This record gives structure tokens, C-alpha cells and sequence, in this order.
């Protein structure tokens, strides 16, 4: 569409950041969520290893992703890790997620990165077929382990 | 072996050990036509406050190690830690070394008040798959890894 706009957040974009987090809360159906203080979120937004992309309709965030820079020891060309990606259920399928991926990969290409990667749950068929629609270089079935700390 | 082994988190002046671990990675992962980055680059990476390396030592020889990245969260003030690579010397595999590395790493991030540490293994790597399972993770999950090689 011509009205939709993809933008990368900056220092004074905390309100848009919070709006995206609220979208994440909604789409991911997170329970009993308590958003961190704005002081914390502001400092994170200011990190040079963290970049947020959103899809906007006028003032309304209808989609977004978060990404982390991982400097490599194999190469002087860093990696980018897309951690979260969501599209508002009322705008799911508008080309939004593709536009976000394209913007993100172009951004890291300009910065001389080697590779961008992202994970989707095996049971999440909507995301699974979405990422395949973005034509990634490759996909690999893997297993994710995590240790909840005391 | 346990009373010979040393598990440690690398310090600022441990670039030689870092390079040794990278070389171990090159061999264990069977990386082809690898060219190690300049030492200035590796030193700066080692010194990053969001990157920590844990190694296993016998005298001066690295026999195993892992690399970890701190990921500050927007869901919580408690960060995440991402274990990116883990390898053990093929002649020393499955003698508790990998378990000790995971234990040390998780203890470090637990003390720092992190929410969780996570790590991934290939579906076909049953060596790795049931190693991590032997470490008693809180949960495991089937996922698909997508990547985009940039021009
Ligand atoms: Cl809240
Ligand atoms: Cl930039």
C-alpha cells in the first residue's frame, strides 16, 4: 500500500517503542505482563547493538520487529538477530511483514553485515510460511533449549 | 581429570585463550577455508560488556569453550544470555567438560540477575541434542532457523 510506512526508531522514539511492545503483548498473547520503566526502555533504545523497525499507518503502529547486533569472531562482518516480529491481527497479510524484513536486511546490508537470521516455532505455521515467503537464503530445523534462572 | 580441569571466564588480557578457542571451533565445527580476523578486532570484541567467553583448560590448552552474548530485554529489566557456540575437543568429549561449562555460565548470569540463558542445536546433531538434554534445561522446543546471506 502507499499509506503504510516503514521506519527505524531512534532516541526520541520511546513512545513508538512502547506502542510496539504493547502490540507484542497483544499478538503474542502475553499474560500478566508488566512493562519495564521508561528509563530502562530508553537506555535499551539508545544501544548501538539494538535496532527497532515499525510499520506505521499515520500514527498507528501496525507491525514491527526488534533486532540485535552480534559482532562476530569469525569475521569482521557482524550478524543481526531478529528476536521478535509481529503484525497486528487486523492487518495480517498486507505485505507488512515482508516490508519489515526487506527494510531490515537492506539496513544491515548497508552496514556491511554478513547475515541476518530469525527463528520461528515449528508449530507456528503462519510465521513459518511467512518467513518462507521472504525467500531466505536457507532454513534449518533446530532445537531451542533454555535455562530459567533462579 | 576433574582435579586437573580448569573452568574460567576469560578476562580482558586473555586474547591468546580466545584465539585458541576460535581455533578449536575451526577444527571441531570442521570449518573450511577459515581466515581468522585481525587480533585488534578480536580484542575489541572480547572487551565488549555484552560478550563473555568461558573456557575449559588443561595446563595451557583449551580443551573446550563457549561464547555468550548479553541481550538486554524490553519485556523485563533482567537481560537474556545467548550461548552462540559451544565445543569440546573431540578427544575429550563427554567427560563432564561441557556440563561444567554450562554450569559456570548459568551461575555467572544467575548471579548477575538474568532471566534466562538459551542455546540452540541442529535437529540432526543428536550428539549435541542429548548433551544439552543432559544439562537439564528448563525446557526445549522445536524451532526453524531462517537466515539471509547479505550481499
Ligand atoms: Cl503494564
Ligand atoms: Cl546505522
Amino acid at each position: 500500500d502507499n499509506f503504510l510506512k516503514i521506519e527505524r526508531l531512534a532516541e526520541n522514539d520511546l513512545p513508538k517503542f512502547i506502542q510496539l511492545i504493547r502490540l507484542f503483548e497483544a499478538v503474542f498473547e502475553m499474560k500478566n505482563f508488566s512493562i519495564p520503566d521508561s528509563e530502562h526502555l530508553q537506555k535499551l533504545l539508545n544501544q548501538n547493538n539494538f535496532y527497532v523497525f515499525v510499520a506505521l499507518l499515520e500514527n498507528k503502529i501496525v507491525g514491527g520487529l526488534t533486532s540485535y547486533v552480534l559482532e562476530q569472531y569469525y569475521s569482521e562482518k557482524p550478524l543481526a538477530y531478529i528476536y521478535d516480529l509481529a503484525v497486528d491481527t487486523n492487518w495480517q497479510r498486507q505485505g507488512i511483514g515482508k516490508k519489515l524484513i526487506t527494510a531490515t536486511n537492506q539496513f544491515y546490508t548497508e552496514k556491511g553485515f554478513e547475515e541476518v537470521f530469525v527463528q520461528a516455532d515449528k508449530v507456528d505455521d503462519y510465521a513459518l510460511d511467512f518467513y518462507r515467503s521472504t525467500k531466505p537464503t536457507a532454513e534449518e530445523q533446530v532445537v531451542h533449549f533454555y535455562y530459567t534462572l533462579k
